[PDB]
């Protein structure tokens, strides 16, 4: 019946997609692959009709996609959240790119042993990165236009992951904190987050020294 | 008068932009940062009017962008290459994501001392990735539609870099070689590749162990 979103049973790259789906209210099924389901994925991989096999994937009948940003932009596009002029469309793609980097910064250091060493320079850098994001947000409720878009769920997830790594870093910018609360207050987001479905943990792949494991440390 | 692309004087993330710009004739000047211009950049960084400062950038009057894919898409959009329906748009974004992944597989190991060890499993996985790309392209001349797009220059650059790392990986796929030759024969691209301004080297940032340094070994 309903479209499928396949991903590891983790937050990671798919969580902004789930948040967007939930916020716009579109029906979907998740096909989760748990920590011990590596081989199940291997069996499905070349077998789902996908043109560029990967996780996450997204299947709706005949139509299928991979690449998390493409999936997210597909849903976004349905709600006219990707811009209407070359200038605006570009601006949105820049925002996405920066948000991809914001998230990936955490991922780049989370999978190696020396994470606690790497954390040190990371936090030296972070405040300017965050400052950049807080000036870009400014006094607006959302990153672009005046209602939530996929950029906002991207940004929320990144922030939330990063607050976890160091709660005070994000806490130093009032507008980012108020943003975090703004999104958590969105009724479909709140309901989702309070539901059976919601995946609080892990933030990254299970094998991560930070954001990994079956539960928080 | 002319728009400005700014980047390190390397191939890297900018090469497909440059290739696209030279293919369509969107006239431009290139503000180049050399190996020893770290300080230069640091100082322009916050005084170029950039909302999200970063390399590469693109300035065109009052308009500016960062994010390599965003710049790429801005130009492509102006030339009708990012699709016209939500489905087509979404597939194009999927192909982009796959292509960024393909280029990044090189970058993720090339900067590490340990590159020659990491090379070995990279080359074990590589044949399966190239197979995916080879079948996705099939008998078509170009990745999407019937004329060159930004995807085809992202793809060309990724494959050229990979061929350099391991020629016969790519030569095992005749359709991929024909694609490389097809791009190289486009008259605008050819004249470009033969010009003084072209950058043949380095592939990655100078400080890299694969595709780094001021010239090939
Ligand atoms: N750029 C891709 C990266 C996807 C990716 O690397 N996915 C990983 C986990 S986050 C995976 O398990 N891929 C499946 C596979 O390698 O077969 C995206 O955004 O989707
Ligand atoms: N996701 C960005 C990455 C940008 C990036 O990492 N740029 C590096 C060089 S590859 C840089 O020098 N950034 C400028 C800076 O960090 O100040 C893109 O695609 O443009
Ligand atoms: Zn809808
Ligand atoms: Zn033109």
């Amino acid at each position: 019946m309903a479209p499928v979103l396949g991903y590891w049973k983790i937050r990671g790259l798919a969580q902004p997609i789930r948040l967007l789906l939930e916020y716009v209210g579109h029906s979907y099924e998740e096909h989760s692959y748990g920590r011990c389901d590596g081989e199940k994925w291997q069996n499905d991989k070349h077998n789902l009709g996908l043109e560029l096999p990967n996780l996450p994937y997204y299947k709706d009948g005949n139509f299928s996609l991979t690449q998390s940003l493409a999936i997210l932009r597909y849903i976004a596009d349905k709600h006219n959240m990707i811009g209407n002029t070359p200038v605006e469309r570009a601006k949105i793609s820049m925002i996405e790119g920066g948000l991809v980097d914001l998230r990936a910064g955490v991922s780049r250091i989370a999978y190696q042993e020396t994470f606690e060493q790497l954390k040190v320079p990371y936090l030296q850098q972070l405040p300017s990165t965050l400052r950049m994001w807080s000036q870009f947000l400014g006094n607006n409720s959302y990153l672009h236009g005046s209602t939530p878009t996929h950029l906002d769920f991207m940004f929320y997830e990144a922030l939330d992951v990063i607050r976890y790594l160091d709660p005070t870093s994000v806490e130093a910018f009032p507008n980012l904190m108020q943003f975090i609360h703004r999104i958590e207050a969105l009724p479909n987001i709140k309901a989702f987050m309070e539901s059976d479905r919601f995946i609080k943990w892990p933030l990254n792949g299970w094998s991560a020294y930070f954001g990994g494991g079956d539960a928080p440390p």
